[PDB]
């Protein structure tokens, strides 16, 4: 019982892009991952997913990551690997796309996939707690904290508010269709 492939390689990954960060500066590793920023590379595909792998302070990575390891690593024992995939795909891009549809082109990282997964583990926990999956009561209340820390701006997250609930919505959604089938 540890973080499987997916719940695992995404730390890796982010990890990785943190340090080639700390090394060539987040500019330079924007220009290469960052959402497309200029028409000439709007068919550079990986751009689309590649901004919720890039961190620009130690708060941001290590928090992002905690509740990735516990909610994104719950979800993948309990329900499987491909369920993560799913989530964490879905609510990059559209959290990707109303941030950069509000704010412009020049963001990241993996807030967006984590109010996805809060509200997933929340609401088929409410929905369906014979799945396994439900957010503890004190734990609701350090997600809750850390939304609000986010929403009224008492610490730097990259992503904006809109792009948040965007990422919540879907996580909310495919709880609600997940739970929808008993």
């Amino acid at each position: 019982e540890r973080a499987g492939p997916v719940t695992w390689v995404m730390m890796i990954a982010c990890v990785v892009v943190f340090i080639a960060m700390q090394i060539l500066g987040d500019q330079e590793v924007m220009l290469w991952l960052a959402w497309p920023f200029d028409p000439t590379l709007k068919f550079e595909f990986w751009r689309y997913f590649t901004h919720a792998l890039m961190h620009f302070s130690l708060m941001h990575i290590l928090f992002n990551l905690l509740w990735w390891w516990y909610l994104g690593g719950a979800v993948e024992k309990r329900l499987g690997s491909g369920k993560l995939i799913v989530i964490t795909l879905i609510s990059a891009l559209l959290s990707g796309y109303v941030q950069q549809k509000f704010s412009g082109p020049w963001f990241g990282g993996l807030s967006g996939v984590v109010y996805a997964l809060m509200g997933y583990v929340w609401l088929r926990g409410e929905r369906d707690p014979q799945s396994g999956i439900y957010l503890q009561r004190g734990l609701i209340i350090f997600a809750l904290i850390w939304i609000v820390a986010g929403w009224f701006d008492l610490f730097g997250m990259s992503m904006a508010n809109g792009a948040h609930i965007a990422g919540l919505a879907v996580g909310l959604a495919m709880a609600f269709v997940d739970s929808l089938n008993a």
